[PDB]
């Protein structure tokens, strides 16, 4: 791994994938036991520890398809990671979706060219691993966390003058985020299992917005679901 | 409704959508009480009857995105249909898919341009309704029906000189059929609930063909599951 | 043929191709002698008989590029069909085009991706067989049927929120239909002769509209031209 | 008219359009009476004279879609030209096309983006005016001129590392030239009448070259036919 | 060279490339000594002479990517040309750009498909040869000619109903011309050095416009810069 | 500024943009006086200090078009930043590029869709500010720093199964990196000045790796040049 300063063996078979390396640090220190930091390259922290006896890693991915693609490719190809669960944030694009709602993404649309590069005329629809998604859905029931299950939009441009969020929302899309298409596509291509669990961090229609700090350290429900679903 | 010769009231709020109008006839006569044929236009038969007291319709769609789009648009827009369940077949493209398997499609890839026409540079990923999908999954598990949940590819060209099925299968796509992208996209755009349940007609990769018992068992299990997907 | 239940030999070298299998039945029973039905698979009727001593088949194609592609590929590749004449309907998109006008299509534009799948950056313009088109034009003069010769648009979406019919009409396009691009492309690729003869069934600008029954059984002029042109 | 230095009135309502302005000069001096040169801008000569009493213009267009688009737009929009007939050459791409053949183009494929710029996801198929084409065909047959009616490919790159001519020829395309898509599209958009008559300059596939008699005979027959295409 | 009637050796290693063959003639006769005309094919004049002891050719290219591509390919591949300097005109699309300003193009955007034909999903950005551009910039200082250095847009459609010049100007693009993308791409692909020096001939926003004659014979500053930069 | 936790005033009008926030820290502490950290959000550190009296900021951008787009948009739109200089690495793709070379990017190609989202059929070529580029070039030459001026490729996929680097290198592209298209496009759209200065991290083609002295010397020379690019 050009971008991960770890030795083979230091990363668990199951990895949680926030975009924010400081959230990775918060998750690891708040939820895991006997935490070791295996990566500090580019400040993109990665940690390994235990949750109720099961080994779990937590790896920052950065923002956007290209950043997450680097980390996910390295985790799969160099570290033999099997289960990859993004624990991210998203902007709500529908009135019925509220700030702090937890979303389980079945699939994601995108304006990244990554799949057109591979398929040309084909629209490739990425797909969550159903087993992971079902386990998350059951974990949410166990933990009393309401979840919304549906699709999201993986944006390349956070500030997009040509945004089609209005049409995407009319087509049922719940929220905008920046990573899921890459995670789902790369995991499937390599026969690994992926899922994106998202917390709504802001509402694109109303302007309601959580702070940087809130995003870093207060989205506890999605971590509860993620960790309970794998253990 | 240009293509459906029904009076208002004659179509139920839940419709099963086989591609073959003769299969529509067979489903209606085999599974429903007090069957009426509400459409003979173009020989694309549609029927309504009751299943355990509940009105259910069965409408042939024909083959391909443009044909199903006609029928689904008219069902949704002219008949206020709420739940739309495709019951059809696909050609399996992955070695791990057996011809005795029943597939619940979470999403579908396509070479249809219908979504590029709408979205341009955006790859739209159509999404099944999770409520219908989860009800189907539970119903399948309750009747010991081997079920796989994943994605399919909606082809425009049954005979395609430029087929990318090898790459699609590598990316995890289970099978090829000709309708799901349209059903899922149109239902979502109109806020209706859709699901595609697919039996395997043949194995495109291995060349394996079905037996009589497989055809009978998978078809019956598909209809059984479909009739337990709503509510 | 997966979709045609006929034995080699049962289909003539010359085939008329309505979209509606019930129109195929009407044509066969109304214009042909010693009619045999060689296909009932999916209710997509195909018939063979004689017109003034010449063997003629009439095969329903269904609606849309994918449906017609299935039938045309099978007719060419499995049944060695040589001359393929679509006898279809279209919606007028120009003021000067009237309901019940007969159109001979020189070529067709499309929003199907079928040719971009094959050619990428190339815009492939399908082309009628000039010999068939000339024979039709001369037949129309013989039978006293006015014809309009020009181009049509092969639509994937009968109900299209993103329709460019206004711009297409400004560019001279006469009408919208759902099959011609596929017929013309597939026939040329296989060295066979194709022509689309269309009757205007409705006017997209005025809203004038023939009934389902009228479409099924009253477009006699186009059949007269078609049959006279091959005999 | 930025690129044509003519006074109103100096250009006829019918114009022949060779690519080479020296061929324009040759056509005008060889076939027309009382010739005047109305344009010398950029050395792209245009001439007007009479053929059997009727005013006819001959305007060099240069090579490629952008160059002919300039001249055709100005002829149509500034000079109210009604009938526009390209008289040029193509490279034959099909074995069955001989270098002694004259081609009347029904339509043209292209790798130009001009129509995607206008239409996006739509493949626009440019269409010759059928009246001009049929007049040309009849004129050709009356003078025993071997004529083929079909489609051509309008190339942007005479030297193309990514040429698809093998596939184009398989799809029935007769030859390659550099102007017809633009002429046909622009004439139709403005409700004017166009046709392209093409001689074969060489055989791209077989490498066959023309002889003196072929060059003379095909050129003369092309001009003769062109001068009998209107009315 | 199919389009250049010269023998190897008759064209210099350094070639100036106006679009107008009459400007080529003006440049050659006005600035060069011992001028020979080596090409008259299609009236697209090409000349060779000396400027202060250095051999220089001046070759008309015609208008548009396809025309210039023909000439540039032949000059490189058949005549071993090393340095290619376009001396053209452009339309200003920004308020701060004035008529008769001389522009040195670093790069060019385009709506030609030529690079998508080669690269598909990749946006290829053509690039001036920095050595030639620096030499021109220093020559302009020596000769007292103000220059503007930036990017231009290579248009296929001089008359474009779908023009994006407003958005291009907002992105910093200086002017619209018809050749640079082809020159820069072809020179780089073949390891040769290219530069486009442009004079603003008209202002697209204000309507100010130089005459055909002014374009042909009065853009002396760009020739001064071009010639001084290579000698 | 969602992603930058700075007060108005804390960011300078000139910002250096390394991808790695730890390199941002290193640059600021090594080269600037009176350094303050103005951002810790997501661990994407940004610092401001003085260089020879002038306020200069150094902001980590992360990897890829979407990540840098976030930071650049916020710097430009919320902090009124005027000069933006990327200081980073690329993988060399041409045999004639040595790992000891420093590259000033005139433009960049990409497989990002960001500009097709904006422009559709237009290929937008991003362009460095020539004033900054020429200042950098002169500064490089004054310190005897081997500099190459040319284009780079902005990749979305560091690990790309469908890489076109062989063809890009043939077209003259020097190296591959992950940010420049976004920096150049966004700066130009907002009328700000940008440049990318790139060291070579490794040779993608030859496999050559850097030595300690090369890494140190190229990094120091890059920062030195950057700090002499404005004014
Ligand atoms: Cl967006
Ligand atoms: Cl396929
Ligand atoms: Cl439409
Ligand atoms: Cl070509
Ligand atoms: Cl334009
Ligand atoms: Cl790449």
């Amino acid at each position: 791994s050009v971008h991960i300063g770890a030795e083979k063996g230091q990363i668990a078979d199951t990895v949680l994938l926030p975009g924010d390396p400081l959230r990775a640090k918060f998750i690891a220190e708040t939820y895991l036991e006997n935490v070791e930091c295996y990566n500090e390259v580019r400040g993109m922290y990665g940690f390994t520890g235990t949750y109720k006896g099961k080994k779990i890693s937590v790896q920052g991915t950065g923002m956007g398809v290209p950043s997450i693609s680097i980390y996910v490719n390295e985790l799969i190809q160099s570290y033999d990671v099997q289960n990859l669960i993004r624990v991210g944030s998203c902007g709500a694009i529908r009135k019925d979706v509220k700030v702090r709602d937890v979303i389980l993404a079945m699939t994601s649309s995108t304006d990244s060219q990554m799949n057109r590069v591979a398929f040309g005329s084909v629209d490739f629809a990425p797909c969550a691993d159903f087993e992971l998604l079902k386990n998350a859905y059951d974990a949410a029931k166990d933990k009393g966390v309401p979840v919304t299950v549906g699709s999201v939009f993986t944006a390349d441009q956070f500030y997009n003058d040509d945004s089609q969020i209005e049409k995407l929302a009319k087509y049922g899309v719940l929220g905008v985020e920046m990573e899921t298409t890459a995670l789902y596509t790369l995991a499937a291509k390599h026969g690994r299992k992926a899922l994106s669990i998202l917390t709504v961090s802001d509402h694109v229609l109303t302007g309601e917005e959580t702070t940087a700090e809130e995003r870093q350290t207060t989205f506890h429900d999605m971590i509860d679901v993620a960790l309970h679903s794998v253990s």
